[PDB]
């Protein structure tokens, strides 16, 4: 029998291991020949595995690379202009890789060129609240200073935006052991911690969903008209470069000026964490100088797109997508995910060869240039937006399958909560101590829901990965799942070796998942979700779960506003319309659910399946959010302060943020009221899509 | 048997006559009690007729009315400030209506208040090319002058925009007998011509699709947040008022300054048509003074929405809509259309009572506030946009059924051309001399296609009526049809009594259609189109006809560009991508048509019906056209110079318009190239929606 169990049983830990090894022997940086060859390999293999068609979709997009013969570095310079200390030109390569070529040295992708020289100011994590503290409380001015910020807490592009707005003339990012070195674990190669020479690569754009900087709204195809660089979207205006903690300690140790305001500003290095500006007296005439010579260049990228045509509803698409490009070897990011996709395709193809097809079409994607701003997924979705918005059922992401070995992590639309609970109750837990128990049982025990007893935590989607175009631009129900660390006992951010040369096959095989049991579990979750979405007669979405969360988010945004009771009185700021809409949505969803359970008629079914499919679509506002036209979902957007985090009722949230500091309160509260009206209207309009249709 | 013939045979000329009489005895100005009572009457009657549900949908929108106790007028004033001549305070009412109350006096809706005094400049029709001629060739400066313009040729709101941009401080609009008095016909009540005391009402907004000025993008419901007046969309900045030709002659007769540049500037009055500025010597110290005291006021409006639920596809909507509000009695505009809608509803309801239902849902709409900027239709479509864009099959407009008695006029999307040809071959011609012949035969003989022998003319949709939101904003296939005059032998614009108090039941019954045979024919065309769209198994759209016109429009826009061969060389301006896309669309549409004709499988059918329904949708660009975010269709928009006219490839057309006058040619030709890329991309993306889906 060809059912979910058949699909799941065909998945093998040993195959995922073999694929991971295969994908991580050489670097696969976007835009390079090595990553085009891997695209061709995956295309060939997916054909072999049994997909109906497998094509490459290419685009020519703006990418950024260091200059191989003019390396980036930072100096401390003396009064004479002698560079008395220089940061490293590369990370010491790991054992057995010291002869691998084409390892890109650490750099911040899309940095402009420059050689700014100046006094340092230390800005903690460079968050909005860190700059508030510096400017408003400490009265420190960053204008014309080079800022040094520790990585962690928020997306690095928000740090750079924050520093630019503070007037910085350059930014130095570094990895503090406080945030990237777990106590009691050894540095790579002897454990999974970041060594002092390790450095985190990553782009520093602020694209807000636009995709390729030069072609917002349209695919970067063969005839595309491109903006000039000066009009490009999202590029930083000041040079930026990342360093490791051995080099950071040399830059921080001499810092003078003001003491850190409190302990939350102190990392773990043996330095005072003085804010500056500049160095202590004896070194007061020394300065820091950056030398950045990277160049931005339009470069071809390649997505692999595989199709498994549906037997009954070929014009409904369930998409499983993850990226293939990596900063270096991509041992965790992305190849731990790409190897799981590859095994999922193999398992679906095995059923296909035996005569099976899914009810709906499944599309499988190997995206390129994710690391440079979600470029491959976004350009493809721009090209195919009409097809996706009328036919797209769901998008399941597949980046890193592991960032720890403790329990499951799922982020998704509320429409998928019930599907995830049900699927995980049918899967076996891979956890020690949970032998013979369900994944739901282990997950719920280790990661309990904050709101509900006996249920596991499922988070909102943020951004910083390839589901962004599908969810926040196009309104297609989306989700992601991976294995993660224990958030209670672990204070570090992400995993320590993120975007470093040390993210290798050996890191995974030795330290994260030697048996590949957590990878297999993630393959079952991602693959199972795709299976259900593509095969279920009635789409496995529960609109009632959206109703529950909408009330939670309404309560939350009301609570923020109610910190300003005088202003709500003065400007007659009422949330009554939003609560009304949420009440209506709850009532209508309940009635729709009754009809759905209680309706042979394939028209009523598909009519009902379309109401389910277009429900996420109904939260899209075609005018977008203020100054962010590609974030169009009214319930969820990436936080304006941290792209990785999701924010609920973002238009109202950003209207309320720091409102007590606005110079014209009447105008500011007017915009809060406008955003309440937009959100209440959008929730009522989404509810009405679930009413009887005539 | 319940088939189209049964529906058509039930339609009766005598019923349309009775309804027209019923709808035109008192004025039904938007926002007034009389028009709310008529809404309630129509709601009651549509229920009686058999519709499943009939509701009122209300909104509170910005409307504009004269001040009843401070009337608008224009004076000639002397040096002492004595007003020596005043324009009329009202049109002489027609026979038997001299005691009717609540006739709104002539005014320009949405004019600001003011009493500007100054010298006149005569600006012909106030078209873009008239202002070019004044400023560029004649070197006449309108800054600080009051301009007087004749009505005709273009929408009055474009005249006022053009005058404001020229620096005018007020605008006087008048009806010249050249444009509103057909030679050899008597003035009302003795014929259908405009008397010298007649005046054309009408709004002078420039909304570009926005709907209510205060709530662009969102319905003007009970909790809507409204812009302040200063931020409202589309309002004029200078006072404007319309007059008849008796009063115009008094204002024009004294004009001095420059002679008219040529005969195309001369109307039919016994005046020189001097351009000015100002009056001839003896009267040089006299000036013209406007007194405008109208007020803009948020006011409730009511749409009636009737539903006839589909038997098989209740979640597919075919909409027949027309407005109900009128300037005065609305004898032609709109009640000649509303009486036809009413009879269509009655005929559908007769079939319904006998047990029939259409395959798809039919929605019937009586829109309000059309006269004030398409407000009722637009606010309703804003409220229901998610339902309409996922379920809307087609929109058939139903404003004035007649503007002459010569032949048929149809404007619609290419997707409807074949349906219209086929339907009109099955209908009887009402024309004298064509007894026993088809409507197709009479229409084709009287109004031959410019492109094709043996085929009738069908025009593009422009704007200035309630299909605008459905077609140019939302991308729903739309059409309209009415009886019209002989365009060859008739030089006047529209019909002469348009928007005057003289547009009465008697005008229609005595002069246009005494037997109501042309109304009946229009009812058969509109009703038949609705019938087919709602009942046909395969939707009656032919994508191949879009391919033919796309090539025509590509050839046209290429020809405009090729007036600038040097610049196309210098800036490498190529149309190759657009022709490629159009070639691809032609190929793909041909293959789709083969599958459609040659495909029992209701999924393949509905899959194919969705490809047909979403094909008009595919021409929508969610980013809109430059500075006109609510005009989103890439193939068709209202002309930027005349809202009534449609323009093809509008984004490229406006990029090319007057390009030789732009100060930075590199930038201007860059934007032409950007618009070529957007159009080529959009045509290819629409083509791809017709490809096999997987
Ligand atoms: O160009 C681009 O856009 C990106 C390209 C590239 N993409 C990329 O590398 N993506 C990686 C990014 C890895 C990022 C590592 N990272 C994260 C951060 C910090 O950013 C914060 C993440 O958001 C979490 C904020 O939540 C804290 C408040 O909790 C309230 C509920 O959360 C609402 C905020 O929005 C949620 C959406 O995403 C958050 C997912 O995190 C799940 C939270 N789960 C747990 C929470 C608590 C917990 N516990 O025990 O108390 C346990 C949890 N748990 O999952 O077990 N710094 N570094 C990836 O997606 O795998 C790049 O980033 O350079
Ligand atoms: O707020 C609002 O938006 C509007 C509210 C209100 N709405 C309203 O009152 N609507 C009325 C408006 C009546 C307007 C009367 N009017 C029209 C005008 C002039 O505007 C020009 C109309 O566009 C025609 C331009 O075509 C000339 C170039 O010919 C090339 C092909 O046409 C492409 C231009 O776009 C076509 C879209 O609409 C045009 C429909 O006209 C059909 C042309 N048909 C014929 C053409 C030639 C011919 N012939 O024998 O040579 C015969 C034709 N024929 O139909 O038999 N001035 N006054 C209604 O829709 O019934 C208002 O206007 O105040
Ligand atoms: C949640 O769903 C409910 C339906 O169950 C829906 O209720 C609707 O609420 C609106 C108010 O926003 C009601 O609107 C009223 O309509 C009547 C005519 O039916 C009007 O006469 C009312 O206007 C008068 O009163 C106003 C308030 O004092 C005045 O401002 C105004 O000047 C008039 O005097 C008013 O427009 C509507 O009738 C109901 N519909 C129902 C019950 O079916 C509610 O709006 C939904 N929530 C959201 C956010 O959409
Ligand atoms: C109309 O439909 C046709 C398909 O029948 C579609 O043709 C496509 O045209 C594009 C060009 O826009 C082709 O793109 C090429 O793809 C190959 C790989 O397949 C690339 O190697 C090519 O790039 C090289 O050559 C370029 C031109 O000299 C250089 O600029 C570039 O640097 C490279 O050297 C190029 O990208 C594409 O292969 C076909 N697809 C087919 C035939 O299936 C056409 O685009 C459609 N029209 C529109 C407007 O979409
Ligand atoms: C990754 O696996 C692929 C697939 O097995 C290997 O590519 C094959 O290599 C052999 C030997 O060179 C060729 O004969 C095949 O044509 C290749 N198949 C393809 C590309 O589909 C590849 O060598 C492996 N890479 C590594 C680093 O182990
Ligand atoms: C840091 O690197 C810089 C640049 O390579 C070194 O400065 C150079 O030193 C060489 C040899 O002494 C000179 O010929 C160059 O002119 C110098 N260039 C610049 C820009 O100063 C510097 O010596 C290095 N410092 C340390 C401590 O290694
Ligand atoms: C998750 O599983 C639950 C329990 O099986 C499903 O809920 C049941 O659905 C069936 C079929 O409609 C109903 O007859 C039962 O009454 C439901 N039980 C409940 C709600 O406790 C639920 O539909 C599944 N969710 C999915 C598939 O998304
Ligand atoms: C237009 O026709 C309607 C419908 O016949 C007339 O309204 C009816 O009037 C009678 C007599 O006053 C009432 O008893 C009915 O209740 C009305 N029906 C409705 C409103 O649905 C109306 O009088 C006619 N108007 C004119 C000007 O002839
Ligand atoms: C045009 O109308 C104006 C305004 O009503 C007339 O001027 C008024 O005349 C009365 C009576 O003579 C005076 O008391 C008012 O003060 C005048 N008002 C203004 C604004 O001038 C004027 O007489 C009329 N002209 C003609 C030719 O009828
Ligand atoms: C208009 O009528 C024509 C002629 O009947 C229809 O075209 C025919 O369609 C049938 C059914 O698919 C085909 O078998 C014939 O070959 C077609 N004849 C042609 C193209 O000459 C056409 O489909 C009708 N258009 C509509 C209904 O939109
Ligand atoms: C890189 O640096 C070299 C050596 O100084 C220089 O010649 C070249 O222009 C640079 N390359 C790029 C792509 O800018
Ligand atoms: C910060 O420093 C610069 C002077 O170099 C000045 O332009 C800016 O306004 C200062 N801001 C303050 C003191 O808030
Ligand atoms: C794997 O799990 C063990 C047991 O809790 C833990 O000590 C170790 O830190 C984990 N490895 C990683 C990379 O988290
Ligand atoms: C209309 O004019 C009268 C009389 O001069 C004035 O009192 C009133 O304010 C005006 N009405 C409006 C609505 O402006
Ligand atoms: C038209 O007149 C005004 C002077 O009142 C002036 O400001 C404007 O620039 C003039 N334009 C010309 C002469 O082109
Ligand atoms: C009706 O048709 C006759 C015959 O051509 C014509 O003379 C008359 O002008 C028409 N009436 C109108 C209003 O066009
Ligand atoms: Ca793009
Ligand atoms: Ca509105
Ligand atoms: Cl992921
Ligand atoms: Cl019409
Ligand atoms: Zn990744
Ligand atoms: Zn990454
Ligand atoms: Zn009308
Ligand atoms: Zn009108």
């Amino acid at each position: 029998k060809h059912n979910m169990k058949a699909f799941l049983d065909e998945l093998k830990a040993e195959n995922i291991k073999k694929f991971l090894y295969n994908f991580t022997q050489i670097p696969h940086l976007a835009g390079t020949e090595q990553n085009f060859q891997l695209a061709k390999q995956i295309q060939s293999q997916w054909k072999e595995f049994g997909l109906d068609s497998v094509e490459l979709a290419h685009y020519d997009v703006l990418l950024s690379y260091p200059n191989k013969t003019h390396p980036n570095y930072i100096s401390i310079i003396n009064e004479d202009g002698n560079e008395i200390f220089n940061t490293s030109l590369f990370e010491p390569p790991p054992p057995g890789y010291e002869n691998v070529s084409d390892i890109v040295p650490p750099f911040s992708a899309f940095s402009p060129q420059g050689m700014p020289e100046g006094d340092l100011v230390y800005v903690n994590y460079a968050r909005t609240e860190d700059f508030f503290k510096l400017e408003r409380d400490m009265k420190i001015n960053c204008s014309g200073k080079i800022v040094i910020a520790r990585y962690g807490k928020v997306f690095r592009g928000n740090k750079v935006k924050n520093a630019q707005l503070a007037g910085a003339k350059g930014v130095i990012l570094y990895s503090d052991p406080a945030d990237y070195f777990a106590p009691g674990v050894k540095s790579y190669p002897d454990g999974w911690n970041l060594p002092g020479g390790g450095v985190q690569r990553g782009n520093i754009l602020n694209l807000n969903g636009a995709g390729d900087p030069l072609t917002p709204g349209y695919p970067a195809n063969e005839y595309a008209y491109r903006r000039g660089i000066a009009e490009a979207v999202g590029l930083p205006s000041i040079p930026v470069h990342p360093i490791g903690y051995y080099d950071a300690q040399k830059l921080l140790e001499k810092m003078g000026g003001s003491a850190p305001p409190d302990s939350s500003w102190r990392g773990s290095l043996k330095v005072p964490y003085n804010v500056g500006p500049g160095f202590t007296g004896n070194f007061s005439t020394q300065k820091v100088k950056m030398h950045i010579h990277s160049t931005n260049e339009v470069t071809r990228i390649y997505n692999v797109i595989g199709t498994l045509r549906g037997a009954v509803e070929p014009d409904r698409y369930v998409i499983l997508g993850g990226h293939r490009d990596s900063w270096v070897f991509g041992g965790i990011d992305p190849q731990s995910g790409a190897a799981v996709v590859h095994e999922i395709v193999r398992s679906f193809g095995t059923l296909k060869k035996e005569g099976w097809r899914p009810r709906r079409t499944i599309l499988f994607a190997s995206w390129d240039a994710e690391e440079f701003g979600l470029l491959g997924s976004t350009e493809w979705a721009e090209e195919n937006s009409r097809l996706l918005q009328e036919r797209g059922v769901a998008y399941i992401n597949a980046d890193s399958s592991i960032e720890g070995n403790y329990t499951l992590r799922v982020d998704c639309t509320p429409l998928m909560y019930s599907l995830v609970h049900n699927l995980t109750k049918e899967l076996k837990s891979p956890d020690e101590g949970f032998e013979g128990k369900s994944l739901y049982e282990s997950w719920t025990k280790k990661s309990p829901s904050p709101e509900f007893s006996g249920m596991p935590r499922i988070s909102k989607l943020g951004s910083g990965n390839d589901f962004e175009v599908f969810f926040q631009r196009l309104g297609i129900a989306s989700g992601r799942a991976r294995y993660t660390k224990n958030w209670e006992t672990n204070k570090f951010s992400g995993y320590p070796l993120y975007h470093s040369v040390y993210e290798t096959y050996e890191l995974v095989e030795k330290f994260y998942d030697p048996m590949f049991k957590y990878h297999l579990t993630v393959a079952q979750v991602r693959g199972g979700m795709v299976f259900e979405l593509a095969n279920s007669i009635v789409q496995p979405f529960d609109c009632r779960d959206y109703a529950v969360v909408l009330r939670k988010y309404a309560d939350k945004i009301y609570s923020i506003s109610m910190k300003h009771p005088q202003e709500m009185k003065t400007y007659s700021v009422s949330f009554d319309s939003l609560f009304s809409a949420v009440k209506n949505f709850t009532e209508i969803a309940s009635k729709f659910s009754e009809r759905l359970q209680d309706f042979s008629n394939p028209i009523v079914l598909r009519m009902m399946n379309d109401q389910l499919m277009f429900l996420e679509r109904a939260f899209i506002d075609p005018l977008g959010l203020p100054d962010r036209p590609f974030y169009r979902h009214v319930i969820y957007a990436p936080s304006s302060h941290n792209k990785y985090a999701g924010e609920s009722f973002p238009g109202i949230y950003d209207a309320l943020f720091d409102i007590e500091s606005k110079v014209d309160p009447s105008k500011a509260w007017g915009e809060v009221k406008r955003q309440i009206y937009v959100a209440a209207f959008t929730v009522q309009a989404a509810a009405e899509t679930l009413s009887e249709v005539a």
